């Protein structure tokens, strides 16, 4: 098996379907990656994650470096061994969660120092340390460490963080290449920045292509801009990236965001789905429902009428309504398994429709029903 | 399949091993029943409960009557259908949890009225209503509704509650027999009371045998008396019950309590295992451990070195330590699956040793290692 081979089997418009072959397995694209936070995909055994159809999961570097610790995971044999998932794992860089979750952050050209949200202990990330942590975890796809740009951003601030991010992309590339075992067995993705600005997006794409990566994320989106703007930025941004490498839209998203992003050339996705009753949200082909709603208390139908998942085979809305209202762990288990299965079924339908040259029709039909 | 047939295949001293055949399946005895509270065995799918070796689970009437409601469960097809467990279910009467968990209880010869601990709504239980709720749930083994005696109890108070409980046992018997579908398909167990007093235990056994039940619980124990006293009371109490019916020790218990209770003629057990870090307790053949302890943070061995469960096949102490410390749902899932599997392996070893005429040796060996 190669370290990394992305092959495009079929195209329709800007959409593509294909495979990434890696040492630990094949990833079918477009792909949805369930998110493992602290070395677990919430409420699911790895076998259950695989049973939903997932080919790859995401691990959060920030959480892992705090608990149990990167060096500790390495001592124990790496993240795959530790958590019992033997297929590919993509790790993020840790940078975003430092900005969103940690306190007392000091930022400079060298990286960021910060206080853990768990115990106030002091930590550091930098391009070099982020790549090192991802090496210690043993992940298969490594994300370059960048500097996030908040939305909204002025052109000056967006340029500055894009420029810094490109300097850090080169540092990430060299750090990754400096470690033989990592360079030979893992892949490295760069992240395009530039906020909503076409010229900065172009400069960033050119800088990243000059350095050269195995894949390219469109960074800096899904941070408050809303779908119309996100799509507008994707419209000009994705074509700037190398066509022959995967395009990853980090942290996206709701089913309709995924479909529209695939229409715009995105191949990979991840997101986590719980505040204010939101743990009760279940995806259906007729749109989301909140299973906590009293209207489900006696509803004997499955979460979704067509879903092939094990939860829909075995349990009713009424039961899952009860479990979630009662705060039972099994409620979280069942809801998560169904929702991730639903996402994987969505991705399968997207892949099949692109392969069959009927993705535009699929997208129209999907929207007409999902938003009816 | 018969409604109920208890057969004793082998004996050693006061210990017995055998089977209860019921319409929904066979229960191997001595049996451990995992506890389903609000229509779920915590953190486990029913298939996983079965995979541990469980033949029957317990459902808590008090919790079920409050949420989702007994009538609602009946409308939805009964508890087995609702939660997806198709084997036997024993339901308790609800009386104990009314006393332990509810507020504003008023007690009389007719039953008990009480305020729900969930929302302060007013409810009632009585022999008749308890039997009716257990009918609406569709359980296979129904417990007579009794009046619990706190420990310690004076002889007068223990006699009064025993006498009331025997009157309520007769009411429970007649209520159960009044409902054709229940009488034909389910079994009814009576509960011996009398606190620590031999004469009251004898009167209670005689009253229950006169009424006639399918099985007999030794009630009123594991309520603070400690193991020596519990065993002392079992020593004289169990032989008073009909030999040819199952003997159930409700809410017991720790592995050593189970072994000693089987030595004294008990055939059935249940208990729930979480306060003050106790969710971290894992059973091993070398005694319990608390997986939260820092000594496990890098321990690559499974929870128990010999356990056949799926958790011990796949994950280390170090990983489960991390999950529990991190408050992850998967930690609760794995710990519960291992602990219930451990209990079922204990019961299998007990059954096999009695069948092979070497239970006394097994008990000695078990204790010498478990308490080393
Ligand atoms: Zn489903
Ligand atoms: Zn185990």
């Amino acid at each position: 098996r190669p370290r990394f081979s992305f092959s495009i089997a079929a195209r329709e418009g800007k959409a593509r379907t294909g495979t990434i072959e890696m040492k630990r397995g094949v990833i079918r694209t477009p792909a949805f990656m369930p998110v493992g936070t602290a070395a677990t995909v919430k409420a699911l055994k790895p076998e259950t994650v695989r049973a939903t159809g997932a080919d790859i999961i995401l691990g959060n570097t920030y959480h892992l470096m705090l608990r149990p610790g990167a060096e500790r995971i390495a001592k124990l044999g790496g993240l795959h061994s530790f958590m019992g998932w033997d297929r590919p794992i993509l790790t993020d860089s840790g940078g975003y969660q430092v900005m969103s979750l940690s306190s007392l952050t000091k930022q400079s050209e060298e990286g960021v120092t910060f206080k853990s949200h768990l115990d106030g202990s002091r930590h550091m990330l930098s391009p070099e340390r982020s790549i090192e942590i991802q090496h210690l975890l043993g992940s298969d796809i490594v994300m370059a460490f960048d500097e996030c740009t908040p939305y909204p951003a002025t052109p000056s601030r967006a340029a500055s963080s894009m420029e810094r991010s490109m300097r850090w992309a080169k540092r990430s590339r060299d750090a990754f290449d400096s470690r033989k075992e990592q360079a030979e067995n893992a892949a490295l993705f760069g992240i395009q920045q530039g906020s909503v600005f076409e010229n900065l997006r172009q400069q960033s794409a050119d800088a990243l292509a000059e350095i050269g990566f195995d894949g390219y994320a469109v960074g800096g989106l899904a941070v408050g801009e809303g779908q119309d703007e996100m799509f507008r930025v994707l419209d000009f941004s994705v074509p700037m990236l190398p066509d022959d490498k995967p395009h990853y839209l980090m942290g996206v998203g709701k089913p309709d965001d995924i479909v529209g992003a695939v229409e715009r050339g995105i191949d990979m996705f991840d997101c986590v789905l719980t505040r204010s009753g939101r743990n009760g949200q279940a995806f259906t082909w007729d749109g989301p429902i909140n299973i906590r709603n009293a209207r489900f208390s006696e509803d004997l139908k499955p979460l979704d009428s067509e879903c092939h998942c094990a939860v829909c085979q075995k349990w009713s809305r009424a039961y899952i309504h009860h479990l979630i209202r009662a705060g039972e762990i099994l409620g979280a288990m069942l809801m998560t398994e169904h929702n991730i299965a639903f996402y994987q079924q969505l991705m399968q339908k997207i892949r099949d429709s692109i392969s069959e040259g009927r993705f535009s029709q699929f997208a129209q039909d999907f929207r007409a029903r999902y938003f009816a």
